């Protein structure tokens, strides 16, 4: 089941606006799989090999998580999610990509609402996964807010064990997402120097009452096939706004929810994951 951080192929690229780190292996067309919160590119570890049997993989941790460089922590505006969706055309730029496949899961949903629209022609089809998560401006989103939280979280490996041990597990269908030895995969990314408070700057910058987390263009229709897809969740029904309001901006697309799984499908279902994803990129 385990394939290590070490295990992978790693490479760390200088963009015009950010030191980006990413995964990469396999080959055929480009396909990019976006992380969100909590985690990093780590998250796809279980959906990387199959994967990269057909296409080429790319896995980028966004600014402000993983290795990949976190911005000045005071400046909220270097944490947008516009800002993550440039870094994407930034990175396929750099590496002479034209055009490519693009998943976005949770944060990264959005940073690829964004980006489909922005950067259309950079984009051969998509695929969202889990765009909302369980309980929401939820209590941690408020929490996320105060230098207290970061303080707090990051005292220790084990307070910072505990806390996101919670939302990997309270955000799945079934009782506990991680192994122990993944969850300390996660620990010991959580606890690198900023990575506590550059999660939670996505959400001062992005989940918040005066901040503006939509564009003109976001509110634009999209023609661009996409692949919606999201877990029944640790419960159900919070999805139904998504579901009504999906037809006003996109044109050409399809909603699938995964009997017994959570928020994390490339980890809780991963065979599923390959699964849809080789069906619905070809
Ligand atoms: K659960």
């Amino acid at each position: 089941a385990i394939r290590r951080p070490e295990d992978f192929k790693h490479y760390e690229v200088q963009l015009p606006d950010v030191k980006i780190h990413y995964v990469r292996e396999g080959a055929g067309p480009t396909l990019l799989l976006l992380h969100g919160w909590p985690g990093f590119w780590w998250e796809w570890s279980k959906v990387i090999g199959p994967l990269a049997e057909h296409y080429d993989v790319i896995v980028p941790d966004l600014r402000g998580f993983g290795d990949s460089e976190k911005p000045d922590l005071n400046d909220l505006s270097k944490y947008s999610l516009d800002k993550a969706a440039d870094d994407q055309a930034a990175l396929l730029d750099a590496l002479g990509i034209e055009k490519a496949y693009v998943v976005g899961h949770d944060f990264a949903a959005i940073v690829l609402h964004k980006f489909i629209r922005k950067y259309s022609d950079r984009v051969i089809k998509a695929a969202i996964f889990d765009p909302i998560q369980p309980d929401f401006e939820s209590w941690y989103s408020q929490f996320h807010q105060l230098d207290m939280a970061v303080e707090v979280v990051g005292s220790s490996r084990e307070v910072c064990k505990k806390y996101f041990k919670h939302f990997f597990d309270h955000w799945s269908y079934r009782d506990e997402l991680l192994t122990e030895e993944e969850l300390e995969v996660h620990v010991d990314n959580c606890m690198k120097p900023d990575n506590i408070h550059g999660g939670f700057n996505y959400y001062r910058a992005n989940i918040r009452p005066d901040a503006a987390l939509w564009t003109d263009l976001d509110h634009t229709m999209s023609d661009l096939p996409v692949t919606m897809i999201w877990g029944l969740g640790d419960t159900c029904v919070p999805y139904a706004p998504l579901i009504e309001f999906v037809p006003k901006y996109y044109s050409n697309y399809t909603m699938e929810t995964i009997e017994d799984c959570g928020h994390f499908l490339m980890v809780e279902k991963p065979e599923i994951a390959i699964d849809r994803i080789k069906t619905a990129f070809r």
